[PDB]
């Protein structure tokens, strides 16, 4: 296997659509141990995680909860045993109020929605760095999951600000994860049928909603010189996997497109 | 006069060595009528302000305060003229609380300071800009202040991801300008001695040390030099940008820096 | 009262009144400068054209790839503007790819002579115009080439987009000499300013799938800018390249300032 | 093996420093099988290829020999079987002429010399993906060798002009490349001691070039976050086996940096 005898933590499941679901699908299939932390609702999550190929240990963790973040690491070392660290974190956490997507206008989102949106999306990639390097091994390596806000468009609105912040934290955490000899990446998928991207639709009336994704995919697709299908999130889940790997040693505070080359392209 | 009959609000004003002190100064040589916004220390803004070549206005604005937001159209009509509307903005407004900066290690910051921080140097440029256009002129400009985030810096930590955010602000300001004919750019500047870089920095060797390196190299790498003591090659550049001689150019980032970030060594 | 009173400034690349660099001339002749024009090949059509500018220029000969031109410049150039004068900015306006390597055959079919005239033509020169032009320009001078922007692959433009990231390249190395005597060196990045070439391929040129592309690539910069575009006005163009000519982008070098309309800050 | 049952060509080898060789080594330790092409020192290429791990038939292939180029497909499958196609190609080839490097001036480099520099590193990435993709699997890779040009350096010149060119060639080759589902990627290394840039290093291209290289090469050891080893090709070899694998199969017409992170890095 790909990850044999990695031990992982993933954040972000929160349904089997999830980006992370997807992420620890394909770790535990390429011989990954993992621990799992999920957000608000256990009982849920706790049963969505057992559709997972593998049984796998979850951990309450809010990001915005300086409490769970200061508990974390110990709560990580209780579960994989006394001797053993983490070889791989991944980050896919993400949030923006509603004011701050779809319709609603960029410049009426009041501050502390964005806020907030900041803190979840961007400020916790360091906060999660900083509670489990202490706790990882040499030559680990942290992943965050990014979309690709370089140029600005419609409905993303302040999500693609948070993404922007994120982008930036990704490159200070590689100096701080590089002292003690861990990696840390993003990586920037295509657009994927999740919870995050029907908060892109909001506002949307209607069939409007619908088609919206309808012209994202049809245009992304287009764009991507070999395609891109938003129903299949195993390309993204496995260039995790592979950053997560020991296949990409010299590569940090980095951003790994997954995305069909989409980016590359004009027309 | 490069600005000859423009009006233009120019904030952040501190000291004469604040950017935009130099900013409102060029602007008032090449024939522009400016106000001024200050923050907190209005009577000591107030009599700095004297030393610029022109008179011009100063009103309160901390881009933290909604009501002084909602108000700042109409007290701008209040000093320009009932007809009359703005040609150009400047915001040269930045703050990150120490916390986030320098020797303090980047992942110590808390939150709170962090997100004041965001609110003031990033946020604020959409809140400004919100604030401004039902008071400006078609063919007008808006531009801000940068320091190249593209890559990790010492010391600079969280104003660097700030900045980030600022830069994506940025483009989305300059959809929902363009949609009154107004431009929104930025300006990333080389280092500059000011209040605010100070801040980013005395605090041991190994700040020091850390400074001086990138003072030394950003002379070095710059193919015309850099010189850190002088504003002017900033402020004639952000008057470029409100000028009309470059009417095509929105949602963008314009170095002026000596070149540097175009070479590595 | 002009903004660019006194400056002498040679502009490259007229052929036609749709030229880029014809309205670049006619720009910084309304803002005072005095100009010193070249031409390519046939220099007596060449001169009709530059007739329609608003002042009279003297036309010199400019093969790019002839290295006798090019090393006869400065001097032809000194005769022109006065014994003890310099030029205070150059403009670099050409380009050129053979149809080969802009689609009228596949990418991967254009030969190698075509693309290496191309990248001759297009990057290789403006390192060859400033290494030529550098003895007569004064400190503080400036030199701007026109750009379009290549940081992503595109229909038809195939070549041409390559020979474009060169040029980028270059403009990053000739500034690092110009920068040794006190001059710039930038370039503009300009939106599509419509062409025979291409309006061919969107008349059909190409056969009806690339005729659409390339109307549906041009259409698109006028959605994605956020104040708009005019592919028939080159007019905002030449007025971005008179800025970095003149004295209000001194710290500005080795660098691309994009007079597109902000398209490319914008992903729909 | 990462890259078990692949068919693979390696194209590059002129001695064991050379990237492509480490690319080889490693790549066979991983299960492909390999075709290697080797320019003008045939007999040394042929004795270097013995130290490989594995034995692998060698071609002849001058990429500006437009028969070298037009024979090269029916030549590969005269080697590995009528049936067969290769799953990935590996382009790292290089070449400048003295007068593009060094203390040469810029401006004095004739065009020929920069042409034919141009021709080799940029436009030969074009040539060998259209020589090659008649005996691509669906689902295969194209790698190519960069070295990062959006900044410019001392000493390199004209070489990061070509580079600058090849990143776009990479961006059209993925378009090409992307309709019989085939992937085309560059892989941006850290410097590397290497036969090609070996003069410049020592000083022979001059004292100045020679001092600016190791302030080029200290420094990117500074800025790396995990450090840089110009001796030790290992990690890029590994980065581009991990593009030839089936684990970034979203990525394409894209460049991934195998630099310690440097580039990330402003100090
Ligand atoms: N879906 C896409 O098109 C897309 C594209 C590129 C990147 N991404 C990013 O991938 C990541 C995963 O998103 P997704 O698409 O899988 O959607 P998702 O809704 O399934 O996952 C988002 C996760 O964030 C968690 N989260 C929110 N607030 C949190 C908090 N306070 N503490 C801890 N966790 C919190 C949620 O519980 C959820 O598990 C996000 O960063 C997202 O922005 C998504
Ligand atoms: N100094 C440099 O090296 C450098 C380089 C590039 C860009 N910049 C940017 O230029 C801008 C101006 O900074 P400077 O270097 O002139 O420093 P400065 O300290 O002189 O100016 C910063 C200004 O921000 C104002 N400000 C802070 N909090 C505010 C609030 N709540 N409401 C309103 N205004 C507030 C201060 O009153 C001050 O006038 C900032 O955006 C800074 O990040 C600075
Ligand atoms: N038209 C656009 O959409 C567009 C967009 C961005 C950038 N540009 C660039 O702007 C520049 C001007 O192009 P244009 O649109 O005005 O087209 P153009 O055809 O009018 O100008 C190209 C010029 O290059 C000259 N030239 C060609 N070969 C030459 C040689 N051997 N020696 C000297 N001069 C030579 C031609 O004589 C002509 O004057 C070019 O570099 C072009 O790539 C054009
Ligand atoms: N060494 C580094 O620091 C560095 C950094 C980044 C990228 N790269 C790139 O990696 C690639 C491999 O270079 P290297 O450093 O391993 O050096 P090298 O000297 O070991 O390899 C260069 C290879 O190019 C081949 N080549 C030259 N002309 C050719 C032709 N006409 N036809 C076919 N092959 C030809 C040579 O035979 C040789 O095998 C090059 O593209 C180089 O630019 C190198
Ligand atoms: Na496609
Ligand atoms: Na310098
Ligand atoms: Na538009
Ligand atoms: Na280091």
């Amino acid at each position: 296997g790909l990850l044999e005898g990695k031990r992982i933590l993933v954040t972000g499941i929160i349904t089997d659509s999830s980006i992370a679901f997807h992420i620890a699908k394909v770790a535990q299939e390429q011989g990954a141990e993992l621990v799992l932390t999920g957000f608000d609702r256990l009982r849920l999550i706790e049963r969505i995680t057992q559709r997972l190929p593998k049984p796998a240990p979850l951990l309450e963790l809010d990001v915005q909860n300086e409490e769970h973040l200061g508990s974390l690491a110990g709560r990580i070392s209780e579960v994989i045993g006394e001797g053993n660290k983490l070889d791989g974190v991944v980050h896919s956490i993400g949030f923006m109020p509603q004011s701050g997507m779809g319709v609603n206008p960029f410049f009426d989102a009041p501050f502390a929605d964005v806020s907030k949106g900041f803190h979840i999306s961007a400020f916790s990639y360091s906060s999660l760095a900083k509670a489990v390097l202490p706790v990882m091994n040499r030559g680990g390596s942290i992943v965050g999951m990014d979309f690709d806000p370089t140029r600005a468009m419609p409905a993303y609105n302040w999500m693609t600000v948070a993404k922007s912040a994120l982008e930036s934290v990704n490159r200070f955490v590689a100096r701080e994860a590089g002292k003690v000899g861990v990696r840390s990446n993003l990586v920037a998928a295509g657009p994927i049928r999740t919870l995050a991207m029907s908060a892109i639709v909001g506002g949307a009336l209607g069939d409007e909603a619908g088609q919206q994704m309808q012209l994202l995919e049809e245009g992304w697709d287009q764009r991507a010189p070999i395609g891109w299908d938003m129903k299949d999130p195993t390309p993204v889940a496995k260039t995790v996997c592979a950053l997560l790997s020991d296949w990409l040693p010299a590569t940090t505070g980095d951003i790994i497109f997954a995305d069909g080359g989409a980016h590359t392209q004009l027309l």
